[PDB]
């Protein structure tokens, strides 16, 4: 049908995500970085099909002993693992003992943790490469899982290419992706948009961030510095951006 998902933050209760579904099918999915269900003016996911997410190894409300108990209860098709652990002190073997005991129990799709587009060795690509030797086989996957920020469209087509030359029988869902602040936007995600359609082994991607830029900024302040406000889905009144006319 098609690739596209809304990246819903915690603080989103005001907006509506079926606001982005139109009825033409090219936005199927919706994620919040956590286990409970998207925060939302109507209290649903306006027709997207939620995916659940253990962004962290435990937390206060996404707590790791509660994972298989709301992918029961809120019957996820989908589950999403660790975000960017390879800027965040925890080694590829840790995330690989972790994923076995806590992610491999959920019998549904699951993406293996998104990643940084850092080239240093043991971040990115590098990070993720270690990981799946420290898992050895032992680790149920169907994704791997991107994220991306830099300053051109030539720059995320040589990284996309990049990462499945690196990975070419894998799948991809890209979690995450704009250009920093100071660039086009629109004209980005005019590019990205066919370009990410046309590639059999993307299932997946979220333009960080479908929010409106006053709520970034009163909730995450340090994206509005990397990013800026221009790749918000939502305008402040709630309806469709610039970008978020694209999702249709
Ligand atoms: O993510 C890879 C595939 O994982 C499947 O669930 C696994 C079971 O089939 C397997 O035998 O048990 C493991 C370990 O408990 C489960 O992760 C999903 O059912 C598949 O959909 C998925 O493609
Ligand atoms: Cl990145």
């Amino acid at each position: 049908s098609g690739k596209r998902g809304l990246a819903w933050p915690w603080y989103n209760s005001p907006l509506d995500p079926g606001v982005l579904n139109n009825g033409d099918g090219e936005v199927v999915a919706i994620y919040d970085w956590e286990t409970y269900a998207p925060p939302t003016s109507t209290g649903g996911t306006g027709g997207l099909g939620f995916i659940g997410m253990q962004g962290t190894m435990d937390s206060d409300s996404s707590p790791v002993a509660q994972l298989a108990t709301r992918q029961a209860q809120q019957g996820w098709a989908t589950v999403f693992s660790l975000n960017e652990p390879d800027i965040n002190g925890i080694t590829p073997a840790e995330a690989a003992s972790w994923y076995i005991e806590w992610v491999n129990p959920l019998a549904i799709k699951k993406a293996l943790p998104a990643v940084t587009s850092s080239t240093t060795s043991g971040q990115g690509l590098s990070w993720l490469s270690e990981m799946i030797s420290a898992c050895a086989g032992a680790c149920y996957f169907d994704y791997i899982n991107l994220h991306w920020y830099g300053t051109s469209f030539a720059e995320f087509q040589a990284y996309i290419e990049q990462a499945h030359n690196q990975f070419p029988s894998y799948t991809i869902v890209i979690s995450e992706f704009a250009l920093t602040n100071g660039g086009n936007q629109v004209a980005f995600f005019e590019s990205a948009f066919p370009f990410l359609d046309g590639l059999s082994y993307v299932l997946l991607y979220f333009p960080f961030v479908a929010t409106s830029p006053a709520l970034l900024q009163a909730n995450d302040p340090g994206a509005v510095t990397t990013v800026g406000t221009g790749s918000c889905l939502y305008t402040n009144a709630g309806g469709p951006s610039s970008v978020g006319n694209l999702m249709y």
